C-alpha cells in the first residue's frame, strides 16, 4: 500500500467507532498556520492524532500526540514509503518494529514543517526524521517537490486511547481470517 | 468482538476506498423483500456484499456474492458469534480457515431467510449454514427471537476484487506494526 493509504488507514485505527467513520477525502483540513494555532492550545490532558500531507517531501504520514506535559512534548512518527521522493522505500513493519518505537520531541518535527514549508531544510533534519538509519545519503533531494505555498496539509483529531485499543483488537481478530479470503 | 463489529469490518474490507467509508449505523437498508427483488434482477458480472442483520436468529453475518451466473449462483458466508444465543461461540480465525472456504449455495442461504420470516424453524438448515460441524446438538432452538414482522434487516452493496485485496493487504500491515501505535 501507499504512505497515504497506509496513513488514513491508521487514522480510522484511531477515530472510527459506532456512526463515525473517518474518509480522508472529506475531513476538514488545516494549513500549517492554523495548525501552529492549535498545537500553542492543546491541553496536557488530551491526546491527538494529527495526519500530514507533506507534497515536499511527497509522503503522508501519522503524528501521535499521547497526554504529556508541554514543555518538551513527546510524540511518535508512524509511516510506510514507496519510496519514489526524497525518502527511501521502507515497509511498515520494519519502522514500525525499530525507530518508531522511540519518542520524538513535537517542537523538532514542528521544527520541520516550519523549514520545509519555506524551502530552508537540510538533509540532516529530513534524514534525522524519517530516515529508519539516519542515513542522508539514502536521501534524494532531486525528488523534492517544492511549491511556494501550500507544501503541507494537515487533519488534525483528538483521540481515545479506549478506541485505538478497541480498534487493534478487532483488526487483530480479522487478520488471519482475511489472510485467508481471497 | 461481537458478531456485529465483525460483520461491520468486513463491510469495511470490501468497500473503503478514495473517497468512501462504509459506516453501519449511515447505510441504506433493504427488507427481505426488497432484497429478494435485487436479487432476481441481480448482475451476473458483478460482486455484491450482503451483510445481514438476523433478527429471529439474533446473529448478523456476510454473505459473499462474486460474479457468476443467476443458475445456482454460489456465495460465501463469514461471521464471528459469541454464543449467547441459537448458534454457539465461533471465533472469526476458526470458522474463516475451516467451514467458511467452502462456497455455499446463495439459495440455500436465501431458502433459510424465506423460512426463518415465515417462522418455520429448520434445526437441521440453521446447523447446516452457520454451526462449524454443522452440529445440530450444539444449537439452542429456545433463543430464537422471532417476531410478526421485520425479523431482517440487509444492506447491499457491489465490491470490486480490486479493492477487498488491497484492503487485505492493509489490514495484514497495519497488525505487523501494531504495538508501536499504542503508549
Amino acid at each position: 500500500p501507499s504512505c497515504g493509504v497506509t496513513a488514513n488507514a491508521i487514522m480510522k485505527l484511531f477515530l472510527d467507532k459506532d456512526g463515525f467513520s473517518y474518509c480522508f477525502e472529506n475531513e476538514q483540513t488545516l494549513s500549517l498556520e492554523q495548525l501552529q494555532e492549535r498545537l500553542s492550545c492543546m491541553p496536557e490532558c488530551k491526546s491527538f492524532v494529527l495526519r500530514v500531507n507533506d507534497g515536499a517531501l511527497g509522503h503522508a504520514y501519522i503524528v501521535d500526540i499521547p497526554k504529556g506535559e508541554n514543555s518538551c512534548r513527546p510524540a511518535f512518527l508512524y509511516q510506510s514509503d514507496l519510496g519514489e521522493g526524497v525518502t527511501r522505500k521502507l515497509r511498515f513493519e520494519d519502522w514500525m518494529t525499530h525507530k518508531a518505537l522511540t519518542p520524538i520531541l513535537l517542537d523538532d518535527i514542528c521544527n520541520y514543517f516550519s523549514c520545509m514549508s519555506q524551502n530552508k531544510t537540510d538533509l540532516e533534519q529530513i534524514a534525522t526524521l524519517f530516515d529508519i538509519d539516519g542515513n542522508v545519503k539514502m536521501l534524494r533531494k532531486e525528488n523534492i517537490q517544492y511549491q511556494k505555498h501550500d507544501n503541507f496539509s494537515f487533519q488534525l483529531f483528538e483521540y481515545d486511547t479506549d478506541n485505538i485499543e478497541k480498534n487493534i483488537e478487532i483488526i487483530k481478530s480479522l487478520c488471519s481470517g482475511a489472510a485467508a479470503l481471497e
